[PDB]
Formats: C-alpha cells, structure tokens, sequence
C-alpha cells in the first residue's frame, strides 16, 4: 500500500544522528 520506502529510520520526537 501507501508508502515511500526504506531500510533505516524512525519518526522519533527528536534526532541527534540523521
Ligand atoms: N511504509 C512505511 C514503513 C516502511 C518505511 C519506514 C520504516 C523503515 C525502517
């Protein structure tokens, strides 16, 4: 279905890598 792919990440409230 709906989706844009991929093999990393997360929709944490924060990032301090990405
Ligand atoms: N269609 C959303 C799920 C797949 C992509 C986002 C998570 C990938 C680790």
């Amino acid at each position: 279905g709906s989706d844009f792919l991929s093999p990393e990440h997360q929709r944490v409230q924060q990032r301090k890598e990405s």
